């Protein structure tokens, strides 16, 4: 039903423009976020709505089950951007739970070509898996997962030079792990978050350049 969504898209931009005449004009002046969002491609998980943000004020960047693997330029260039170009202050790792990704990882299934791009929360799973082996459900055992996963992804990113040197220039940046849930809509804490070069294992830590 394509024509619908066209349709949709003329009565939003008006009503919005009967409201306030220039929102469109001077959003396209300049954008100006202040948050990076990585998130799930999950269709339930939509960015703006579940923090009630507005069109100008989260960068995004969705894929399946919001991993931020080392080599993956399509991400990196996002953080990249988002940090160097934009100056957002937050990036918010955002996993859900039942997230079908994580949950093919705990099972034994091919694919396709996803086997490769969700191995490493297989590997996650099997470097806890005496963790998730205590709990007595498959759910138990993929929410969890949903979580180690968000925890590990905030830990990817802060190790990344483009975050580490933001700071080492005096950049106000912060790292934060979340979790929704889509059985109820709530947005929660997992209480990670990075803020600056201190909090790093000495392993991770890049001198400056
Ligand atoms: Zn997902």
């Amino acid at each position: 039903a394509l024509q619908q969504l066209f349709e949709n898209n003329v009565r939003w931009a008006e009503a919005i423009k009967q409201e306030d005449p220039d929102f469109f004009a001077k959003l396209a002046r300049q954008q100006t976020p202040e948050y990076l969002w990585i998130g799930c491609s999950d269709a339930r998980v939509p960015a703006n709505e579940i923090v009630g943000m507005l069109p100008g004020d989260l960068f995004v960047h969705r894929n399946v089950a919001n991993v931020v693997l080392h080599t993956d330029l399509n991400c990196l260039s996002v953080i990249q951007f988002a940090v160097d170009v934009l100056k957002v202050k937050h990036i918010l790792v955002t996993g859900h739970y039942g997230c079908g990704g994580v949950r093919a990882s705990l099972h034994n299934d091919q694919l396709g070509l996803i086997d490769g791009w969700l191995r490493s929360i297989r590997d996650l799973a099997y470097e806890y898996r005496e963790h998730l082996e205590q709990l007595p459900t498959e759910e138990e055992r993929v929410d969890r997962l949903c979580e180690l996963n968000v925890i590990q992804q905030v830990a990817n990113v802060s190790h990344t030079s483009i975050v580490q040197n933001a700071w080492h220039r005096g950049q106000s940046l912060s790292v934060h792990g979340c979790i929704y849930g889509i059985k109820d809509g709530l947005w929660k804490n997992l209480n990670v978050t990075v803020s600056g070069l201190d909090q790093l294992p000495p392993q991770y830590r890049l001198s400056p350049l």
